[PDB]
DNA sequence: TTGTCGGCGAATCGCCGACAA
DNA sequence: TTGTCGGCGAATCGCCGACAA
């Protein structure tokens, strides 16, 4: 379900649609795989790269849970929701979850509250389709929504951990959905040789025209490289100057217009806005928006 | 420790010395990165490159404890040792480890049999330094050796399942040390980019002379593809003929000898002897020996 | 509102010879 | 030689209100 992976990635994340045109810009794939580790030959590669988006795969790891997707480029000439963080108590085998209020409420299904106790067996799928069945009872002194019977059992068949966080989904249907977010944490190959096989593949394609491929991380991608290329353009075509109250989807000041990395991406829109917060530094147009509102 | 590297890794695996020359041979390097996953722009790469061996890094996956090492190549003009396959009863929160006999008299340190019975808690390091206790008993009728007291743990806290197996080394140094080889089993790159990657990354170096970097996953790689340079000259001076006999360190016989894949890597050595087993058909030279030792 | 706690009953865990392959 | 089993004692597991922040 497209709507699970959307949640388990983040609340600001959606891909552009299949069939549009995108600007793919080559220094955010590279920061994302970056990230991952911790000089390479100069490839004449622009900073933009407008594509077509040929396919998109969402895909999901079976055992770890993390999220990615499969792109595919061609260069050119709503459900109730409610997350919480898990605590001590929710990871630890001595007691159960506690459900918001506000969760069981507006997401949740309606207990019978005629019932004594007022419980219910919920059934939700994961990202593969697996099921897990817990008892969400309505008890306590103060009265709470809790899961017993299930929860530590999905607790250590996922390996949660606190400071990690559940989601549950409720579309129109009466399945529930349950994702994972873990908490912030080279195999195949070494980072040059990743880092050179970006820029090679994208080269092949940008001189032949042809399509290839790249992975969406989006937990360890710290600003998106596939745009809307419409977004692309009227952030290109806004004037921004130093001074100018910003904000973000946190508000801050323009204190700076240069370039980000001037020795091999001249004249590049990526992370051209030198920022400073009110309470990182380096942002593009396209992910702010004058602070006025 | 470098000998429990190797011993995680596999019996007939020692990789060629720093500051040696060897022979890269990129078919193998591919194959071991495809073996990761499920065309790509031709590259001028030849089939063999010598090398300077510049550096090697054995490491090893903290949760994982998959061990793979990190070579850094420059293109030219012991002890007492035990392996058992885990069973269920191993495995199982039930009972314990059923050391073997021959083991336990081998490799473990000796028991004092005036005991009653016979016991030792023995300490052994992981691939990361940490500890492990066990206790090491002679108990059972008919006697055998067991490990009772921190085996389970050590079951759940490295995931062990049964077809695993589990090693243990004894140098001259009183201290053991305790390894584990799991049972056979994309998330930065799509394969074409890892593929386009080694090649670009490659052709850089060779046509430079510039010194690169590359991963060996021992596990995950079905032939060597870092050798001798020595050892691969006297594999090419050697003249193979359908019929022969070889052996390999198994027995088979040569069915033909030519390029196993004339598209893109004409005249290479490489898989360059079609065989027949007696009881994976194509192998290079320098692995194989005459049949008749 | 909700995180943590103690309390017991339920249950898995773990060490021990008993047995065949 | 050694994998699996039953047997109990040891112990973690799990559901329940009681309490402050
Ligand atoms: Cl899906
Ligand atoms: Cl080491």
């Amino acid at each position: 379900d497209a709507e699970l992976w959307y949640a388990c990635a983040g609340p600001q994340k959606a891909l552009p649609p299949v069939g549009s045109v995108v600007a793919y810009l080559p220094q955010g794939h590279i920061e994302q795989v970056a990230s991952f580790n911790n000089q390479i030959p100069r490839y004449n590669l622009p900073a933009v790269i407008p594509c077509m988006l040929n396919d998109i795969q969402l895909s999901a790891d079976p055992d770890s849970d993390e999220v990615y997707a499969t792109l595919t480029l061609c260069p050119m000439s709503k459900s109730r929701s409610f997350t919480k963080t898990l605590t001590v108590s929710d990871t630890s085998t001595h007691g159960g979850f506690s459900v918001p209020r506000r969760a069981a409420d507006d997401c949740l299904p309606k207990l019978d509250m005629s019932l004594n106790p007022p419980n219910q067996e919920l059934v939700a799928k994961d990202l593969h389709g697996n099921e897990w069945r817990f008892r969400h009872i309505f008890r306590g002194q103060p009265k709470r929504h809790l899961l017993t019977t299930g929860w530590s059992v999905f607790v250590s068949q996922k390996r949660l951990v606190a400071g990690d966080a559940v989601l549950f989904l409720r579309g129109e249907n009466g399945q529930l959905r349950v994702g994972v977010r873990r908490a912030p944490r080279p195999k195949v190959l070494t980072s040059p040789t990743m880092h050179i096989g970006v820029l090679a593949a994208a080269a092949h394609a940008a001189t032949e025209k042809s399509r290839f491929s790249l992975i969406y991380n989006p937990r360890s991608c710290p600003s998106e490289f596939v745009i809307p290329y419409s977004k692309y353009l009227k952030a290109v075509k806004s004037n921004f100057n130093v001074g100018q109250r910003f904000k973000m989807k946190h508000t801050g000041t323009i204190t700076g217009i240069c370039d980000f990395d001037p020795a091999r991406w001249p004249g590049s829109e990526w992370r051209s806005l030198q920022v400073n917060w009110d309470e990182q530094e380096r942002v593009s147009p396209w992910e702010v928006e004058p602070g006025n509102s």
